[PDB]
């Protein structure tokens, strides 16, 4: 049942709603930005907090196991996005 959770995202919907948490990890790494898989779902996140000013070992910004904060979805391209500033978190809870 991987494809019928497409229809089942729908209830995700209200979930999000109330700023819902998740949890996955990095599959693939673009210019800048990174996906995630969440429940399925892919996730992006903006390189305006991951890359800058490099000084120590930067290896962890692919494989990163960790969880996000959903601030906003774009249901519009069938997809869904990660805050930005909530890498705080996703850094090192």
């Amino acid at each position: 049942e991987k494809a019928k959770r497409h229809e089942a995202w729908i209830t995700l919907e209200k979930a999000y709603e109330d700023a819902e948490t998740v949890t996955g990890v990095i599959n693939g790494k673009v210019k800048g930005g990174f996906t995630v898989e969440l429940n399925g779902i892919r996730a992006f996140l903006p390189g305006s907090l991951v890359d800058v000013r490099p000084v120590r070992d930067t290896l962890h910004l692919e494989g990163k196991e960790l969880e996000f904060k959903v601030i906003k979805l774009d249901q519009k391209r069938n997809n869904v996005v990660v805050s930005r500033r909530a890498v705080i978190e996703s850094e090192n809870s």
